[PDB]
RNA sequence: UGAAAUGGGGUGCCCCCACCCGUCUUGAAACACGGACCAAGGAGUCAAACAGACGCGCAAGGGAGGAGAUAUGGUUGCCAGUACUUCUCUCGUACUGAAAGGGAGAUGCAAUAUGCAUCUGUGGUGUGCACACGUCAUUUGCCCAACACCGACCGGCCCUGGGUUGCGUUGGAGUGUGCCUGUUUGGACCCGAAAGGUGGUGAACUAUGCCUGAACAAGGUGAAGCCCGGGGAAACCCAGGUGGAGGCCUGUAGCGAUGCUGACGUGCAAAUCGCUCGUAUGAUUUGGGUAUCGGAGCGAAAGACUCAUCGAACCACCUAGUAGCUGGUUCACAUCGAAGUUUCCCUCAGGAUAGCUGGUGCUAGUAGAAGUAUUGUGCGGUAAAGCAA
RNA sequence: UGCAAGGCCGGAAAGAAAAGAAUUAGAGGCACCAAGUGGGCCUUCUUCGGUAAGCGGAGCAGGCGAUGCGGAAUGAACCGC
RNA sequence: AGAUGUGGCCUGGAGGUUAGGACGAAGCUUAUGGCGUGAGCCUAAGAUGGACCGGCCUCUAGUGCAGAUCUUGGUUGGCGUAGCAAAGAUCUAACGGAGAUAUACAACAUGCAACGUUGGAUACUGGAGCGGGGAAGGAUUUCGUGCCAACGGCACUCGU
RNA sequence: CCCAACUGCAGACCGUACUCAUCACCGCAUCAGGUCCCCAAGCAUAGAAUGCUCUGGUACAUAGAGAAAGGUACACUCAGGGAAGUCGGCAAAAUAGAUGCGUAAGUUCGCAAGAAGCAUUGGCUCUGAGGGCAAUUGCCAACUCAGAACUGCUUACGGCGGGGAAUCCAACUGUAUAAUUAAAACAUAGGUUUGUGAUGCAUCCAAGUGGUGUAUAUCGCAAACUGAUUUCUGCCCAGUGCUCUGAAUGUCAACGUGACGAGAUUCACCGACGCGCGGGUAAACGGCGGGAGUAACUAUGACUCUCUUAAGGUAGCCAAAUGCCUCGUCUUCCAAUUAGAGACGCGCAUGAAUGGAUUAAUGAGAUUCCCUCUGUCCCGAGUUACUAUCUAGCGAAACGACAGUCAAGGGAACGGACUUGAAGGGCUAAGCGGGGAAAGAAGACCCUGUUGAGUUUGACUCCAGUCUGGCUCUGUGCGGCGACGUUGCUUCACUUAUCGAAUGAAGAGACCAAUGGGCGUGCUGUAAACUGAACCAACGGGUCCGGAGUCUUGUUUCGAGACAUCUGCCAGAUGGGGAGUUUGGCUGGGGCGGCAUAUCUGUUACACGACAACGCAGGUGUCCUAAGGCGAGCUCAGUGGGAACAGAAAUCUCACGUAGAACACAAGCGUAAAAGCUUGCUUGAUUAACGAUUUCCAGUACGAAUCGAGACUGCGAAAGCAAGGCCAGCGAUCCUUUGCGAAGAAUAGGAAAUAUGAACAAAUCAUACCAGAGGUGUCAGAAUAAUUACCACAGGGAUAACUGGCUUGUGGCGGCCAAGCGUUCAUAGCGACGUCGCUUUUUGAUCCUUCGAUGUCGGCUCUUCCUAACCUAGCGCCGCAGAAGACGCUAAGGGUUGGAUUGUUCACCCACUGACAGGGAACGUGAGCUGGGUUUAGACCGUCGUGAGACAGGUUGGUUUUACCCUACUUAGCUGGAAAUUGCGAGAA
RNA sequence: GUGGUAAUGCGCACUUGCCAGGUAACAAAUCAAUCCUCCCACGGUGAGCUUUCUUUUCACCAUAAUCCACUUGGGCCUUUUUACGCGUUGUUCGGAGCGGGGGCUCAAGAUUGAAAAAUGCAGCUCGUACUGUGUGAGUUCUGCGCAUUAAAGCAAAAACCUGGGGUGU
């Protein structure tokens, strides 16, 4: 029959970000020669608010290293960063909240967020409003730092990566309850097209594996084999565990 | 020499007779289907393989095909024909075995794991045109064709002289052509599907996203914050204003489309109209541009929608798709004239097969005659009877 | 020289008497090619299932189907033909 | 149902043969008869036609129609019938125009209805307009003169 | 050369009309549809509502005459009653603006709410209050509100809510089947679960350093389920899924390795994910029991026992949209209640995110009562515009074999035509909807077809995707385990292949020097932060070199790294995500059942043979080294007399014993010194040269059987008997497979040696010829699961669902006889056991007509007919005193009701009445209506299914088209005519 | 280049060598409200009505671009110090400088002139000359944004502009 909804989102054709009213990918300092020797010192030009990012961004202006001009770096504010603050980037930087360290240089235990997993990534993790990693210990002679980020997994940077100090801007969000459709409408709008979704048991057999007739209901379990080719995957996806959780949830 | 007369023709009438055609059908005048009129079109063809009738040539031989050669090395043409030709090719004269291989006459003598001689001859027997010599239709002779019973001989396989086996022989009958009928495949007597396949064109209708513009009369209710006063030991609690919140209410435009099961229902209209009704600051309505489409697109999900087409669009093609199914199938007269049963089939609306039927016949016109008696001789367990067997 | 068989050669042959003691619009026999049909239905008599049926299923035959014509006012099949 | 026969009828053509025709060929029409059981043939008449054509033997095929919800063209009864009923509606005078005031012992009883423009009357739209300007789409519909064949489902003298 | 104010000259290209719509565009057209933007007057009024008007623009939509019925309406009214109408208050009426007072239960405290309800309103003449400005005083604008006196109402434009008591469902706004469904369905917020740290999960893609979520980064992205809040979400991991291990040693492919052999071939071992084993998981698919006893009357069973499961439905809830029985039972509502509400619960078949229970507000959702109101109704009547009607102009289509009056008969069983009768003069205008089994559309229902299509899965057959193994990519060094110096594997340290990332490839490494080659580590600045500036060298040294270190066995840098998510091929597993096709037949329609599909005995079967049914009564797919073969001896079932225990029944004995026994089995037939029984010896149950024949039949095959000829035999003294057990017990082509063709000889292929691999020859291998086996049971022999209510096509009345026809079991109605009832007495009135009929208002049975179509329940309306008579008329009879009534006769002229509930027909109750009789007319009556039911597409529940989906279960919503033709009928005109037009053919109530 | 304590005023140069920032650039509701429309007031010209009434009813009364020289609202400077005061219909503000005096600047106007009456319109005269020329209801231009609900925070670039630095030196 026809092709599953899940499978046509993966062409592209409407369901891409519309991402137009975006500022542009928010990314660290460039790991310069300067960022690695030293410290590169910038100044907070101004907070603003991507649409479709929960969290607050920041236009950072730093001066350039090379020539006489001056160069603005767009990254993902942390919490308690304000206007006109001096944020300084490299490897002599001081430990401060929204600083910049390379993350061997973090003491034990702090809290560090917009930490890049590879060495000049100008970081790939804990961007999201409120979520930090936890750096737990340096490993000297491999040069490892292991830490847990927000879904508690621990996982080993090389000590080379960067790092960025403080839990990030957003914060909640998620706390408050949406009340309305409406709320929910614009929610999106900034995002994607992911809404509002048809459940499966309503649509027809041919859309759906679900699709079924007489009594909404799947008439099949709906856990599926991680091999089942696209357009059966449908549901719980290899699912170790089904039902409430009563004790444990254990980091999946 | 104008007429008379018989026949044919026309129109009306009387007595009488008389259901509407084609069709499927056990059954049609049917309340079974096609059917207003006419003209002109309109359906067993062409090709190939095989066969049997019938016409023709030739005959243990027949016949080419392709090409060549000249009259023609000519002629606008009549000539793309006719005339001519061979070694070959091919169907035959011989068949048999899986194959290696083998491979056919008669008579006499005669029995020799290849016997020997002769060569004017049906291998023998029964039945059998014509002919011949007789006889009162028929005796004998030879018997042609042909039917039947046998033997011999060739090939296979055999048992131990015998069994059998071939689409074998036993003084050849083929071959070429015409024509007809019947199989067969091809569009295949003509018209007819729901479908299937390759390749293109569509988002002007409509689905959804995005870029950038536009729009939302008049009212009702009266959230936060703010201002004044009152109460209280405190904490806080009461009252009057202001303020103008909401996928909030009434109500235009706008966007919709509930009820009349109203009008209309060969319309104003291949979905419209009238009053009534839903919503009308929002998940709102809307213009232009732009993005995603065919086993795919898009979908607040109804199999919705994708240009009056959607449970798989549109266009051209494969395609005159296949149909055991429905419909049609155009001149006359004459001689004849059925079947719905048997057996087998994924067979039961169909076929093949025997039967019924026609055509061509062959054969010495009473033969091997009979849906019937009589005589003789066999067979039998129904009607009746019996339960005292 | 009995019996089996294939013959040969002779014999006779109301060509089948008499007894009711046959009859025939009795040319026998063989062959090739081929069509249509392979839904039937009705009736005397026999007949099975059914309460029965203008029901269903057979037997021996005759009809309609395919065929009118005369008759039973009318009727596929009855009666006569 | 089916099989076959015919010195058996018709049709377009090819090989032959024998004829016809401007003194009238094919075609066409007829209460035109004659012949054949029949398909059909043949003659007569045309106050039809205007140039081709018949018989007979043989060959040949895109060769014979009443029926397919057959194809195409035409016609036809139904029938001067259904109907031409949303958006209120027109009236009068003078002038235009072929469209009249149209007559073999007065005028009505014997030329009906309808058209345009101007003036007057009455009425509708009722500023979310049968108001004035643009996009998409159309592309000469705009404008003046002439004009009424067809076209504006009635009518025009008016008109896109 | 620049700047400033003037001046001089030049200023190109394309569109430009008109239209933007009741005529300029799209809709076949000058079509009541659709189509973006701008400007927008006066008065009433809250006003862009609605009504009228000045400017602008129009009088174009075919008209005229005009009182028929019937209609349509953006038109009204109605005495008395007021929902009795009807499926149902459908439609209409009703309510109504503003101001003041007032306002319930319930509640998420927001509402409910305009709840409900009461009252005021005009006109006129006055009065008060509400301000600005200028220097207490002076002058002025624009409106609103309140109060009073007088006076009036015919309650009087337009516009503008009826309201209340409850149940079911969804929380709400929203979306949604363009053109039959607007909903309870979808969405939603809220809840939960699953995957996933980027070399990722989901996933596009034929392919790439390809593409999407991702401009992202767990408060994220992807995939499901549930459907606000409140309150809860119980038990089951056996099954099917998904998943996790290792202690998973079984099994599975290729490669890899080794061995016999001349070799192909062959054999052994090694060999992954998966499967198996072992766990986990239900807000994964789902599931959640029976029987008996027992308490001081009875009834119930807290309580015992028992069977049994993976668990035995917990909290709740209910004849509910889920309850068959069922119109459940009780209470309430009403005169009356198949409806509604509240209860009850052994619940056919309720139940917990397949969500359970509640739930204020909300709803063009479903239902029931109440007030108000009414032409819905009793019961209809009058008026209006536009029609129809007549006219002027214009002018179609549907349809059409030919046609058109009936009754009865038969017929294809429901005639316009035929048969026998009764009508019938012709031509016409408006109506009407009985008929033309009227018109539309090659029935959509049903069956059939060796036709499909959409979906589903545990079908058959495969394909992508995902995973897994091997080789490869693929390098270097010291090693460790193995194998027979080499090689398999492998730890670790490396870096150039390769992979991942970033950067404008922007500063690597070294100098600090070895296992190399021929102090610190590139270093002005900061140490919580709280917005300044920095360029195009100053300068030093001899135009160069510094400032600004030099060097390069060389990567742009970082991470990983010979690994895998790298590359390619080979190999397996998974794999409805996707493809192709299939999903027997017969059949008193098909389905379900059966087997009448291949078959054997008796019967039907009609004294040869043959003979049908889903006719009757039974069988077959096997079993037997003896139950086969043979010779010999014997006699069986049973009965009777007698014999220790010992009897009805043990064993012995005698007599009788026509088979009454037996023979593997169904049945039939046959058999007595046997064909039975006992016993002995045995393998005729082998081979049998291609013999013939029967049975079925085409005179084909198969199966089975009969008669033979040959070989070697068995038993018997012998004659003879035996090639299985008589007769049912079974199998094509192709393919696979086994047996026979031993050795030896032949001077040559013969009488006698099996042939082939085709240029020869050997040994393998393959094939051939002969006879057997592996099997098609649908048995003359395909390889095969579902659903369609989203459905399609070719046809069928060869075949179901209506009517009609035959039949009448069944239903209904009646007779005959007379056992008995009736205290008595068969028959006043009844009438058993029997028995004979009728009717066609029941249901069957059949399948004759109709499938290129006869509109398929019920009500309303309307007419007519029948009589088996309820009332009405007349009468007989009685267990008839009267009154009331029973039974019967003639008789169908007349009459036969108002309602509650139900879609109902049927049924029940209320009420009236002289009575509330039973029926027919295509189960009369849809171009007459209505559309509640059934019978579609949407949707919900229960039960069933893995699933799509089903249900003759429940529920809500779902288009009702055409008449102008002919006849009929109802009225309305014209007009001939007696030889019924002519003949002159002549008849006087 | 140059004045003012200052907000900033006045008309030798070049800067797209380079850099930095602006304009372009986007935004609810309430209140006030521009052009303009309507209505009223004033009264000039013609017309309508007239039995009666109506100092009456109707129409018109206009000034384009361009360029010159008081009011309202905001930002700001100096001065005097304020912690209760200023202010809106309105959810405000101040020692990080409220209020007052005096000033600077910006936005929207008003006013007087150039254009410009020579035009337009109406009336009238014998195809001409003359005559005439509001504290009201609407109105989105504007005030107005770091500006709306917001898990919605509301495009970009040419082109231009000023400055930094420099050139002139």
């Amino acid at each position: 029959g026809k092709t599953v909804l899940s499978c046509r989102k993966g062409n592209g054709s409407v369901y891409q970000v519309h991402g137009h009213k975006r500022l542009g990918s928010a990314k660290l300092r460039i790991l310069d020669y300067a960022e690695r020797h030293g410290y590169m010192r910038g100044v907070v030009k101004s907070i603003e608010h991507e649409a479709g990012r929960g969290a607050a961004l920041a236009r950072v202006e730093f001066r350039h290293p090379y020539k006489f001009r001056r160069v603005k770096e767009l990254m993902v504010a942390p919490e308690g960063m304000f206007t006109g603050q001096s944020v300084f980037c490299g490897q002599k930087a001081p430990l401060a909240i929204g600083n910049v360290l390379p993350l061997g240089q973090i003491t034990e235990g702090c809290i560090v967020c917009n930490v890049e997993a590879k060495p000049g990534d100008r970081g790939t993790l804990a961007r999201a409003s409120g979520d930090y990693c936890i750096i737990i210990s340096h490993n000297h002679e491999t040069g490892r730092t292991r830490l847990k980020l927000p879904s508690g997994q621990k996982k080993s940077v090389p000590s080379t990566s960067r790092a960025m100090i403080g839990i990030i801007s957003g914060g909640g969000r998620i706390e408050k309850p949406v009340l309305k459709a409406g709320n929910s409408f614009y929610r999106f709008r900034g995002k994607r097209n992911c809404w509002p979704k048809v459940r499966g048991v309503a649509r027809n057999p041919v859309e759906h594996p679900h699709g079924g007739g007489n009594h909404q209901h799947i008439g099949h379990p709906s856990t599926v084999s991680r091999h089942s080719p696209p357009g059966q995957k449908v549901g719980l996806i290899a699912a170790r565990r089904t039902g409430r959780i009563r004790g444990g949830k254990a980091v999946k």
